[PDB]
Order: C-alpha cells, then structure tokens, then sequence
C-alpha cells in the first residue's frame, strides 16, 4: 500500500467521470413514481426506471434552449428530435446565435471555448441580473463528457458565419472546426450520442423517451411565446395554465367531484396555481424554466401565504402549518432572478426571497378562493375533535 | 458589451470563491429553526440565524477527524476547540498522522498535497469499500479556501517526521513548511480562522457557536470509541441511544404524556430510534458521522418497514402511508460503504440500499413496539372521524 497508490489527484474531466454524482445526478438506475408522456395515453403519473444521470444531461441542453428565449426574446421555436435506433439526440433553437469569432483572452472561438472548456458561462457576472438558467458554466460540457459523440452547430448572421464542431470519446478528442459564411436565419442545434456504457444501458428505451417528452412539455408550459417539435410534432401547450391542467383533466378526488383549480398570474415573472391533493403535500415547480423537483424558497415563498391565511381562517371559527401544507397540490412557474441552487442538477432553488428581484404578492380573491375549498372545511371539522 | 466580458472562464479556486454554493451551501444569512446546544439549555430546537458556508467548513474537517477512527482504529479522541474572540476553530485527532514523506507522483509532501491542492483525495479506489465520509477529495480544501489562515499539523511516527505549514489568504499563498523529528504518538491538528468577509459576518456569534457544539455533540453520539473533547471539557456522551435522549428528555405530547422510545441496535453498522412526532414526519440521520439533514434512502430504507407494517395493522381494522409517516420521529446513525450524495454538502445521501454493503431488517420485537405506538391509536381515531 504505497503512499502514491492511497493519495492520488484527479483532473477535472478525471473527477468529472469518476464521481458523476455531483455533476449530472446518479449513474445508477432508479425506480420511482414520475410524471411521463407516453405515446398513447399522453401526461400520466406511473412508476418509472431511469438513469438520473442521463436524463440530466438531456435536461442541461433543453434549459439552454429555453434560456437562449431571454438571451433573444424574438426566439420563437425549439425542435427537439430523439431517435433511440441510432441514439441521436438533438436539440434545435432559433433566434440569435453564438458569436462565430476567436476569444481574444483564450486563444479559441467561442463555441468551442463554451462547449469543451469546464467552468464556461456567459453567466458569470452577478451584477447582470439575469432570469436564465444556467449559472455554473457546466451543463454543455458535462453532456458533452457523458456522450461518445457531441456536435454544435451555432450560425450568426452579425458575424456572418456558421460553426460546426464535434467532440469524442467523453470529450477527450475533438474533430475539425467546420466554418462557413453564413446570411440565414440564426440559429442553434446541438446533437450528441450519449455515452450508454457510463450509464450501463442498452439503448434510449421508453422510459427515459417518456420522460424527455415530458420535459419537453416542461418547457413548452413553462416558457412564453415559444413552440416546442417534438420530432416534427409540435406540442399542444397554450400556456402555464393549460400545461396545469394537462395533469388534472377532469381527474376526480377521493369523494367524487373534479378537483377545483384556483390559479392566477401575479406578474410577469409568477403564475401560480392551487388544487387539493390526497397524497400529501405536492409541488411542481419551475425556476426559469428548470424543473426544481425538490422546490425551493420559491416555492414556500408562495404556499405559506396561503398556509398563514388559512390558519388564521381556522383560527377564527374555534392548527398546525403542515396539516394546512399537506392538502395543497401547488404549481408555480416563476423567473428569478441569478438564482442560486444546492448542486449543480439544480433540484432545489435556495435563493432567499429577497434576492429575487421581484415579488409575488397573492391577490385578495386568491385568497378568498383559497378560502372556499374544502381544506379549510377539512381542517375545521378535525379541530371539533 | 464585448464577447470577452461576456464569455468568460474561471480557474477552480475562481469559481469555488465566485459560486460557493454547491461546494459549502450558501454564503448568505439563513434563519430557520435548529437543533443547538446552548449553554445551560444544552440541546434545544430554536430558530438560529446563521451562514450555512461556515458551519459546513467546520463540519468538514470534525468529519475528517472523525474519518481517521476508520482509517485507524487505534484512535480514541478528537479535541475540538473554539475561541470566537480571536475567531479560531481548531480540530485535533489522535491515530494514524498523515505520512510525512514526498508524494513521487505530485512532486511534493503528503500533507501539502491533500490539504493545498483541490481534487486529492485516499477515497478515490471504490474497489475499497470504505466506511469514511470523505467521497470528493474537496472538503479540507475548501476549509482551507474559506479561511484567512489555515495551518496543518501531523506527525507520523512510521516517518519519523512530523509536517507543519500554513496558508493564508483563501489558500491564496502558503508559508514555510516546517519538518521536524518525531517518534512519539502520531496526532493530526487542523487550525483555521474562517474568513468571514466572505459570509458577511463580523465575529463567531451565539448561534453558530451553538450549532457547532451541537454538532460535535453529534461526532460523540454517532462515533464509536472516541473521546469528543469541547473546549478541554469532555462531552458526557455514550452512545447514540444517550446522544438520542438529550433529544426526547422530559418532552411531552400535547395531550400531556411521555413519548414512547422505541429502540434497536440493528448491528455495528446501524441504530434506529423511533418516537411520535407533533409537527409532521421528522428525521435526525447520520451517514458515516456525516449529518444528512435532508434525510435519504436510509431513512427511507429504515422508516418504510415501520410504515408498511403499521399499514397492514391499520388496514386490519376497518389510510395511506404518508399519513403514518407524518407521525413519526426516526432516528438512524449508519455507516455506509462508499456513499453517494447530491451535492458535496452531503445532506441527502442517494445511495440505493442494494449497495449499502449491509442490511438494517428491525427486529419483530421492535416492530410489535412500533404498532403499539399511539400512531395506530391517532391513525384510528382520525378513521372514525
Ligand atoms: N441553445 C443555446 N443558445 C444560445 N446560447 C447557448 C445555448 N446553449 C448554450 N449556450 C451558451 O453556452 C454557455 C454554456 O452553457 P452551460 O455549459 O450550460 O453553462 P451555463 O448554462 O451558462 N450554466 P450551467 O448550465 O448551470 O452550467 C451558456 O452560458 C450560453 O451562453
Ligand atoms: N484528520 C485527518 N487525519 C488523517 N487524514 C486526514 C485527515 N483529514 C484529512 N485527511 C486526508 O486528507 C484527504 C483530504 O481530505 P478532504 O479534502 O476532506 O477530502 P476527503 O475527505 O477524502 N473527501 P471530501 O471531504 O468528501 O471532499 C482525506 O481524503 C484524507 O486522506
Ligand atoms: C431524479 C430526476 C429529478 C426530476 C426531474 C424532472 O424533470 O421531474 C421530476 C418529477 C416530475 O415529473 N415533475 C413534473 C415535471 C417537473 C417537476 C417539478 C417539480 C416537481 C415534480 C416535477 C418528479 O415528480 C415526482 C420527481 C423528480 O425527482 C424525484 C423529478
Ligand atoms: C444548512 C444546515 C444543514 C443542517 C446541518 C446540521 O448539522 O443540522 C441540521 C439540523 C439539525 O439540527 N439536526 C440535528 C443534528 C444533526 C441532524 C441530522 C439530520 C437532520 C437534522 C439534524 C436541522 O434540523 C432541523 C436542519 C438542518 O438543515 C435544514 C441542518
Ligand atoms: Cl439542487
Ligand atoms: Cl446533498
Ligand atoms: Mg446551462
Ligand atoms: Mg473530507
């Protein structure tokens, strides 16, 4: 046992490979309960097996896509194509592209410098507040590590140029850059093959195609003013309100009667809705775009106003927080800005509200309908006992 | 507005001091409630205000002491002191020193190597299915980052030498390294000044002091054989069931009686204690002495038996899981082999239970404990609500 063998140092592609867990999630399978789009029955809650991992790394890239929307707000479509014959994924986005041009401190073009260099980002400077996703520089180049195969192609116009490049082997060799004078419509598609073998996979089965499209719809219904193919098929989402109810269509409680939805959107930057739930507290929850599946400060942010108001309801006609917490399904889709998170797959948004440059102040007749559901009903009738 | 200001890349250490978050938590002000030990209250839970960046940075070197335990068994005390007027921590162990001696392979001595350089680690061979908290090679380093002066001592005996040096300035530069003869008892110090302009602090305050008391309560209660030292002052703690019951002391439902301790050592790598709980499911776990305070799939793997067997219970009188669950007040200290986690904070351990390297199936007995809780009975008379 010498001491070279015990002590070592690892580089960060080395450490990248070897501990994955903080970078992309899990490279093990996982079996749980996931919100999925299948093919037949569309938006259905049922129990899925997945490696976390690779579904991050098509996660990372879709949130680009949706972040380039606030980059270019004359963005309009996204096209997302996934092919498991071949395991082809790509990615596709128009409005502005990246500049075609050589980086003056590094010594590259900009594209292969923010699609193959670790700890690269436009999201560096905090004095931008900015109501992206991304915040670490990390996620291109962590698809591109976990993939075999990885090409971006970006065209500008202002540059009048069109680049092409590709990386192999978890980004340990690059192919030839590829320009070419470019006048068109800008535009931005990433495609990559995803390295199977890190994921102890065979192919891109059903599961993990369910729950890309399911993302897919994320970003349809989380976005504004922008469509999302899906291998050609555009998806029918108008709006945060209509991705809710794709998820309650006319889907009963436990008594019989269709769950009522109360919704409302504050701002520009918040819109939320509200339904009851009988498997305890529920929360699904958008962070400029990123699906934070552990929530956030955002998200209590917004339930504890409706905990507080129908605690003090309760109070009135004779409580604790979480028993009011507990029969609330709460969604919310919120822009925040330079949000902070506890890794890097971004589960959890830990920004405190007062960093968030807005606010998300819930209206009086929010309340009120708040009011009339049978949570404070519920609660009123177990306080007599 | 030039693409050099916009694209930009950091070094490591760059990016550690320019996005702390995934590597230490927040570096901003968080009030939430918490268990502490306050001086003459001894543990309580109150609301703290506090930066989690700097609790995490002492917690990474208590955990690194007590790492050694399993590296050396021969270890038996870890002496931690805290002087906030001249805002010093330091963290001393006795058993097995670093080895003294010039890494061949780095070029440089051992200690030096794992403490001055970022990505080093003894935990990178996963083929040693090891017990230790260290995963990721980052802690003691980030330690050291947050820290306006940051020396290491260890004497190694087997190398006759003992290594002392010193950096400064968020790991910015380094002093002299001094090696001296040494044949005694080996022992390795760790002596920091957190850096508080970088949590925007003024001085070691009431709460963290707390917290971090607490936590090396938590180090006595879930290590085995070890002596914890507070101050010169030895910390009266033997045992996790001991440890358990500074926390259920005199406490009282809210009808007026004692709460049922339920209780089992399950073998040498994992206890579990269990009682009722007034504010929905809560769980104090340790992983490796690590405090995962978001819980994981030990908990789960613990509390799930517990829950599906009060189900069948309930079910034979004529509920859904979560509804016993929120009654519940689990306890489990574990040691897991090779754990995996979220972040490098390690809050939520993710490693799936087919690789935990042992088993925790409770006991009947205390099963038949469990269903005699007043879960069943508060679970039945909400049924015949
Ligand atoms: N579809 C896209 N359209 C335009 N710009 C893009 C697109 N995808 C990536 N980029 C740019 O490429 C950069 C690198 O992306 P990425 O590696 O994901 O880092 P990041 O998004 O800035 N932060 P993070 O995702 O948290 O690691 C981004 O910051 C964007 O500036
Ligand atoms: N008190 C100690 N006694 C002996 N060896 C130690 C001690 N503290 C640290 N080390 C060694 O120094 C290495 C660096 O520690 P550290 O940077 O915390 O990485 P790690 O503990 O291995 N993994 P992590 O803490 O999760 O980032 C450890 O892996 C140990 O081999
Ligand atoms: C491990 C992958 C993380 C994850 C990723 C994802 O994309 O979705 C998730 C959903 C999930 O399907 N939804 C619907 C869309 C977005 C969303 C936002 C917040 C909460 C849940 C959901 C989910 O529902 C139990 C649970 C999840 O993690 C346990 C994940
Ligand atoms: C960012 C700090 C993370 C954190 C760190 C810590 O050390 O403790 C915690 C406790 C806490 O006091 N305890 C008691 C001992 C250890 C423990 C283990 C698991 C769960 C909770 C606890 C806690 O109690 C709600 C809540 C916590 O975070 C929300 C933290
Ligand atoms: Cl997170
Ligand atoms: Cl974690
Ligand atoms: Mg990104
Ligand atoms: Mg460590």
């Amino acid at each position: 046992a010498s001491v070279e063998r015990i002590y070592q140092k690892k580089t960060q592609l080395e450490h990248i490979l070897l501990r994955p867990d903080t970078y992309i999630g899990s490279v093990e399978l996982v079996t749980q309960q996931m919100w999925v789009y299948d093919e037949d029955v569309g938006i259905n809650y049922r129990e899925v097996t997945f490696v976390p991992g690779l579904y991050k790394i098509f996660d990372e890239i879709l949130v680009n896509a949706a972040d380039n929307k606030q980059r270019d707000p004359k963005m309009s479509c996204i096209r997302v194509t996934i092919d498991p014959e071949n395991n082809l994924i790509s990615i596709w986005n128009n409005g502005k592209g990246i500049p075609v041009v050589e980086h003056k401190v590094e010594k590259m073009y900009v594209p292969a410098l923010i699609f193959g260099q670790l700890l690269t980002s436009s999201n560096y400077d905090d004095d931008e507040k900015k109501v992206t996703g991304g915040r670490n520089g990390y996620g291109a180049k962590l698809c591109n590590i976990f993939s075999t195969k990885f090409t971006v192609e970006t065209a500008s116009r202002e540059y009048k140029k069109m680049f092409k490049q590709t990386w192999m082997d978890n980004m340990g060799r690059a192919g030839e850059m590829e320009l070419k004078p470019f006048n068109g419509e800008d535009y931005t598609c990433i495609t990559f093959q995803p390295d199977l073998s890190k994921f102890k996979m065979q192919s891109l089965d059903k599961d993990i195609v369910a729950l890309m499209v399911r993302r897919a719809y994320d970003i349809a219904g989380s976005t504004k003013d922008v469509k999302v193919f899906l291998n050609g098929n555009k998806l029918p989402v108008k709006g945060f309100r209509s991705y809710v109810d794709m998820y309650l269509k006319d889907k009963l409680d436990e008594t019989g009667n269709s769950l009522k939805v109360i919704h409302e959107q504050v701002n520009h930057r918040w819109e939320v809705c509200l339904t009851m739930s009988e498997k305890g507290f529920q929360q699904i929850s958008f962070v400029n775009s990123i699906a934070t599946s552990k929530g956030g400060r955002h998200v209590d942010y917004v339930a504890d106003q409706i905990v507080t108001k129908l605690v003090d309801v309760v109070k009135k006609k004779n409580v604790k927080a979480h028993q009011v917490k507990n029969h609330m399904w709460i969604f919310v889709n919120a822009l925040i800005e330079n949000p902070t998170f506890d890794s890097q797959t971004k589960e959890n948004m830990t920004l405190q509200p007062k960093s968030f440059g807005s606010t998300c102040q819930l209206s009086e007749k929010f309340i009120k309908a708040a009011i009339g559901c049978g949570i404070v009903e519920s609660i009123l009738n177990w306080v007599k006992f």
